[PDB]
C-alpha cells in the first residue's frame, strides 16, 4: 500500500482543491480542506472549516446545481455539477464540484469527498459555442 | 485535523481517479491508484502499479501533452494537460491529467499526485466550436 501520512501530505499539497465533509441531516459539514481550496475560495482554513460550504453561493442561491447535488447525495450516487460561487473579495467564479459519497461501515455515518476546479474559461467558451449555434 | 486513515478511505472511494507516483530520474513510478483509476484505465491495480503510466499512451506517443508535462515536472510546477490514452480493451479516451509535484523534505525525494477525468465530451464540443469558427 502507501503510508496514509504520505497520502495526506500529497493531498494537502495538490493544486486541485480537495475537501472532505460529514453529513448532519440536510446539511453537510466540512472537516478537511487543502491549501488549494483556500486559494480558490480566498477564505482561510479556520473560516471555512466546520460548516456547510453553501456559503460560497451567497445570495445567488437560485441555482439548478444545488438541487442535482442534493438529489445525488440523497441517492448515494456521485455527482459533478458547476455552480457560481463568490470569493471573500466578492469575485465570482464558476466552480465544478465532483462530490462522491462515502459510507464508513464502522462509523455508520456518511462522509463526502469533493474535488473543485475553476472552470470559468470552459463555461465562457461553451457560452460562445451556444451563441454561434 | 482529520484521521489520515479516514482521508485514505475517502480517496480510495472517490469517483475521480487519484494516483500518487515517485520520481526515478526521467521516469515517474506509480505507488498508489484508486478504484476510479482502475475503471478509467480498465487495467487492474497489480497491472498498473509500480510503473510509469506512459503505458496508457501506447503507440500514440507523438503528443504535445507529454512535453509540457515533462517540462512542468522538471520545473517543479503543477500542470494540467489532456492526452489521448487507450484502455486495456483498446478503447481510446481523452484524459485530463492534473499533476502536482510534491517534495518530501524528510525523504528528499519527489512525489507526484495526479487527478484524472475522461473529458472526451469536452474535447469533442471544443472541436465542434473550432470548425464553426
Ligand atoms: C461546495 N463543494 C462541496 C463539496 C462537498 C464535499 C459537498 C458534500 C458539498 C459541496 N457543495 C454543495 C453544498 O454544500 C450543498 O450540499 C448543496 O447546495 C446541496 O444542499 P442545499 O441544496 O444547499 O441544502 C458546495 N457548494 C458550493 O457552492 N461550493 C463548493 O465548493
Ligand atoms: C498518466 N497520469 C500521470 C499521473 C502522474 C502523477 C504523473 C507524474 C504522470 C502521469 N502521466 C504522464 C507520464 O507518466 C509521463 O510522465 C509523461 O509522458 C512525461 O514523461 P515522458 O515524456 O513520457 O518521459 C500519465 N500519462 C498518461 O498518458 N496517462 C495518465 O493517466
Amino acid at each position: 500500500m502507501i503510508n496514509a501520512q504520505l497520502l495526506q501530505s500529497m493531498v494537502d499539497a495538490s493544486n486541485d482543491g480537495i475537501v472532505v465533509a460529514e453529513k448532519e441531516g440536510d446539511d453537510t459539514i466540512l472537516i478537511y480542506v487543502n491549501a488549494a481550496f483556500e486559494y480558490l475560495t480566498g477564505y482561510s482554513r479556520d473560516e471555512i472549516l466546520y460548516q456547510d460550504c453553501r456559503f460560497l453561493q451567497g445570495d445567488d442561491r437560485d441555482q439548478l446545481g444545488r438541487a442535482r447535488i442534493r438529489k445525488a447525495m440523497a441517492e448515494g450516487r456521485p455527482c459533478r455539477e458547476v455552480l457560481r460561487n463568490y470569493r471573500k473579495d466578492g469575485s465570482a467564479f464558476w466552480n465544478e464540484l465532483s462530490i462522491t459519497p462515502v459510507k464508513s461501515d464502522f462509523d455508520q455515518r456518511t462522509y463526502f469527498i469533493g474535488i473543485q476546479e475553476d472552470v470559468s474559461r470552459q463555461v465562457e467558451l461553451e457560452r460562445e459555442l451556444a451563441e454561434l449555434r
